[PDB]
């Protein structure tokens, strides 16, 4: 930086002696809480997610849901799964979502989803709203 | 939502009963590991870290590496003190470093931080880069 070099040279014409970049200092970020709320809950126990843009962030969120709730069944619904990961990404959201196993459709709840029989929902692991 | 709006009609069309944002699922984001490189080591132990933007990301990290490595003497020479937080807040970056006991100054390094005694740096707690 324009920074960097300033502070690098007022050292050096004053003769300090200095480690440059030289020390790395480890830490960690502790692990964070959080909620997810999906937008529907269907009769017979599946959860709907409706999406629009879908940044990698929420990417993420979805896998941590995923491998943290193994006995929830949560889809998504995006105006357009074809829509690209990013500018020039060559992957869509729905390739991201059959690499990972995530059931999803575009714009409407298909028919089927709804006609699936019946199954538990283990709502003591969930927040009421 | 548009979306959100034309899938909960089409579900009631259906007569399908659904539970809408009433269920918020809980998940954990995990801890991540880091090194964090201070721009310069001065002869007395000091490190110094150079910054022009100094966003909320950063600063987080900051109190971070404080908290995990209070053996360390790190302080941070900024283009401008006088900068907001971020736009349209009240507080400056001396102000926040003030606020949390962080040592700092404007464009070089004091003369005065140079001259302070030498003091050893666990360097065994450390990763050269």
């Amino acid at each position: 930086s324009g920074l960097e070099d300033k502070v690098s040279k007022q050292l050096e014409s004053k003769g300090i002696k200095f480690e440059y970049e030289e020390w790395k200092v480890p830490y960690v970020i502790p692990a964070s809480n959080h909620t997810y709320t999906p937008d529907f809950l269907l009769p017979n126990g599946i959860f709907v997610k409706t999406k629009g843009l879908w940044e990698s962030d929420d990417r993420k969120k979805h896998l941590l849901i995923r491998e943290q709730h193994p006995e929830l069944d949560i889809r998504i619904v995006f105006s357009s799964s074809r829509t690209k990961l990013y500018k020039g990404s060559p992957t869509s959201y729905g390739e991201f979502c059959e690499k990972h196993g995530i059931k999803f459709a575009d714009k409407l709840i298909p028919a089927e989803w709804i006609k699936e029989p019946k199954k538990e929902v283990p709502f003591d692991r969930l927040k009421r709203k």
